[PDB]
């Protein structure tokens, strides 16, 4: 016996001391706040996964 393992489950963030952000996350991935911003904004800012899809996905008004 002895010892255990409480708290900290899975852990999904660049540290526990400071909380992350859907944006800060993208920043960690290597994306510019802008990119994440534009995306976030577009997709409001709920999930970072959705934004990504948007990011990659060509966004713009079909010109011609």
């Amino acid at each position: 016996g002895s010892s255990g393992s409480s708290g900290r489950n899975r852990q999904q963030r660049p540290g526990t001391i400071k909380h992350g952000s859907a944006l800060d996350v993208l920043l960690s991935m290597g994306f510019p706040r802008a990119r994440a911003q534009k995306a976030l904004a577009s997709t409001g800012g709920r999930s970072v996964q959705t934004a990504c899809d948007w990011l990659f996905s060509h966004s713009g008004p079909s010109s011609g």
